[PDB]
């Protein structure tokens, strides 16, 4: 058995907004717990924000965790913003709250009940467990069946 806790993630959007999905896989005990799911309108950005998000609702413990993602707006949220945003209150330099606060709060919660290792990967050099998150992600996009409540055009 696995002494880390392992999590790849990916997201896909049809439009913006339009359908998107996520696919995440995540090694836990001695299983592979499959998530995936649509959402008939959404965004890229929310979609691999909440890849992440169900992975580690998944942890019942504290674990030490190492998470993979091609996604750069999760990477960009982790090594830039967040850390900016508690500080000022999860607001932005006009006072409003920021962009997917909603899910940045939701993911941030999780990450604070465990032993995070972030990779990030590019693209076209991902592992295999990558490349079925996409497979699964395209698959949701294209069959949804949830509402993404915190979706707004606005702020």
């Amino acid at each position: 058995m696995l002494k880390q806790v392992e999590i790849f993630t990916n997201g896909s959007c049809l439009g913006n907004p339009g359908p998107g999905g996520y696919g995440a896989i995540l090694r836990y005990r001695g299983r592979e717990k499959t998530f995936s799911a649509g959402y008939t309108r959404t965004t890229n950005n929310r979609m691999e924000l909440m890849a992440a998000i169900v992975a580690l609702e998944a942890l019942k413990e504290h674990c030490e965790v190492i998470l993979s993602t091609d996604s750069q707006y999760v990477r960009q949220g982790i090594t830039q913003w967040i850390h900016n945003w508690k500080k000022r209150g999860w607001k932005t330099a006009d006072k409003k709250p920021v962009k997917n606060v909603d899910l940045w709060q939701r993911l941030d919660a999780a990450l604070g009940q465990h032993q995070i290792k972030w990779e990030w990967v590019k693209g076209h050099a991902g592992h295999p467990e990558n490349e079925r998150c996409d497979e699964l992600a395209r698959a949701a996009a294209m069959n949804p069946t949830l509402e993404d409540t915190g979706y707004q055009v606005e702020v």
